[PDB]
DNA sequence: CATTAGA
DNA sequence: TCTAATG
């Protein structure tokens, strides 16, 4: 956790770079299990030889380890860190819409800088355009203070349209987070469940709504169950116009909201932990459901869930307020 | 791990 | 169709 800190750190830098700059999946894939194994290893690694004892730790990796060990550095790192083509790839990637594929690609043409990205808007697709467009606003953390106003709003129109519209702003803000990266609206309605062959318009109405009011400024993407957008608070009595907020709204079968709500909220650890437990209690927990286990190794039979509660009850646990869904 | 663009 | 990108 801190005993094998650097070791894992460099391993990750190292892993990462393979996978981005070079399209070296495997080397990258190497750097990770190692980076993974060595993480756990309950003893302060003092030589590569020691590491080497490890599963996933080859000769190349340890080579590095010792090097890191001796000199509080690594050449491959100093070289990478330094190197432009690489620096540029990691950079550009920051644009919403820009993964490493396109990243390398642009570089190849020489769109290393941001301005580059500008003169080359033709070269960019829709998302990527909006990426570039709210480049700053996107890097920006969302103050709860605003999460509340937004949420506020979202709730009304959700309502103004149909009263059957059940909606939850999940995520960190759900667990009292003082800020968030983007607001996530978990949405379902009674007419939509496991069975009833969809009803695309259910998601659609609402997109149109928030939009009709100006909350939704743009379309990052929009499917029949998932919509990814840009939103923004009515820049008031002016002199202070709101930053464009990243937003996501997802339509759900009502019959499987909660496991999904549970899910969406996290944290990852409460999850994995809540997830670890269900199993003991003789169950199976998923991004949408909870099934009973059957000694035959496994089982099925998706249980009836009427609240974040029921699920707990199931695995018979203490209801943990979202606020304390911390770990 | 699943959903959406897009080519 | 696959292949990228988000989450
Ligand atoms: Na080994
Ligand atoms: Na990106
Ligand atoms: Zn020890
Ligand atoms: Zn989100």
């Amino acid at each position: 956790e801190t005993l094998n800190g650097g070791i894992t750190d460099m391993l990750t830098e190292l892993a990462n770079f393979e996978k981005n700059v070079s399209q070296a999946i495997h080397k990258y894939n190497a750097y990770r299990k190692a980076a993974s194994v060595i993480a756990k290893y309950p003893h302060k690694i003092k030589s590569g030889a020691e590491a080497k004892k490890l599963p996933g730790v080859g000769t190349k990796i340890a080579e590095k380890i010792d090097e890191f060990l001796a000199t509080g550095k690594l050449r491959k790192l100093e070289k990478i860190r330094q190197d432009d083509t690489s620096s540029s790839i990691n950079f550009l990637t920051r644009v919403s819409g820009i993964g490493p594929s396109a990243a390398r690609k642009f570089v190849d043409e020489g769109i290393k800088t941001l301005e580059d990205l500008r003169k080359n808007e033709d070269k960019l697709n829709h998302h990527q355009r909006i990426g570039l467009k709210y480049f700053g606003d996107f890097e920006k953390r969302i103050p709860r203070e605003e999460m509340l106003q937004m949420q506020d709003i979202v709730l009304n129109e959700v309502k103004k349209v149909d009263s059957e519209y059940i909606a939850t702003v999940c995520g960190s803000f759900r667990r009292g987070a003082e800020s968030s990266g983007d607001m996530d609206v978990l949405l379902t309605h009674p007419s939509f469940t496991s069975e009833s062959t969809k009803q695309p318009k259910l998601l659609h109405q609402v997109v149109e709504q928030l939009q009709k009011v100006h909350f939704i400024t743009d379309t990052l993407s929009k499917g029949e169950t998932k919509f990814m957008g840009v939103c923004q608070l009515p820049s008031k009595n002016d002199e202070k116009e709101y930053p464009h907020r990243r937003i996501d709204i997802r339509l759900i079968p009502k019959d499987q909201y909660y496991c999904g709500v549970l899910y969406f909220t996290g944290s990852d650890i409460f999850n994995k932990n809540m997830r670890a437990h269900a199993l003991e209690k003789g169950f199976t927990i998923n991004e949408y459901t909870i099934r009973p286990l059957g000694v035959t190794g496994v089982a099925g039979e998706p249980l009836p869930v009427d609240s974040e509660k029921d699920i707990f009850d199931y695995i018979q646990w203490k209801y943990r307020e979202p606020k304390d869904r911390s770990e």
